[PDB]
């Protein structure tokens, strides 16, 4: 049993809702939260400039340490940072950005980092701003995480629409 509260279940493992993942962080204090990031980790817009604007900018000056040491991140990558007050861990994910042009093949590699934790609150990669198609990332999320996603979707008129167009 877990605190994860007002899920539609999709599958077996994949779990979804009409959330902001900052307020579901908040209230559940995950394990692990997962961020849209960039290989940056420059936490500027969409799901990570949200999240970093809760943590009061903890998240981008942790962030901006790891880069200074570590180099960017790949496309299809992923760190475990701190959670700040929102969760444990947050576990960075990049998703390719369509609007940079990126290959969409590399959503699945993003999307097999969520199976080394057993639990997370995620949003779906690559949608929103980052200009893939939503439907799409849920189908590669569902076809590839075999640990346990509650996914929170921010816009209540896509959630609408990707649990009625789910097969
Ligand atoms: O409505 C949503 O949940 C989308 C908003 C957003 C922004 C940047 C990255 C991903 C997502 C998901």
């Amino acid at each position: 049993v877990n605190s994860f509260s007002g899920y539609l279940k999709l599958t077996d493992n994949v779990y979804i809702k009409n959330a902001d993942i900052v307020e579901e962080a908040k209230k559940v204090k995950p394990t692990v939260v997962v961020n849209a990031a960039n290989v940056y980790l420059k936490h500027g817009g969409g799901v990570a400039g949200a999240l970093n604007k809760a943590t009061n900018n903890a998240m981008q000056v942790e962030s901006d340490d790891y880069i200074a040491t570590n180099g960017p991140l790949k496309v299809g990558g992923s760190c475990v940072l701190s959670g700040h007050n929102l969760a444990k861990h947050c576990l960075h994910v990049v998703g390719p950005n369509v609007n940079k042009g990126e290959d969409i093949q590399l959503l699945k590699s993003a999307y097999e980092n969520f199976n080394q934790h057993e639990v997370l609150l995620a949003p779906l990669l690559s949608a929103g701003i980052f200009g893939a198609d939503p439907i799409h990332s849920l189908r590669v999320c569902v076809d590839t995480v075999r640990t346990n996603v509650y996914l929170a979707v921010f816009d209540k008129n896509l959630y609408d629409k990707l649990v009625s167009s789910f097969l």
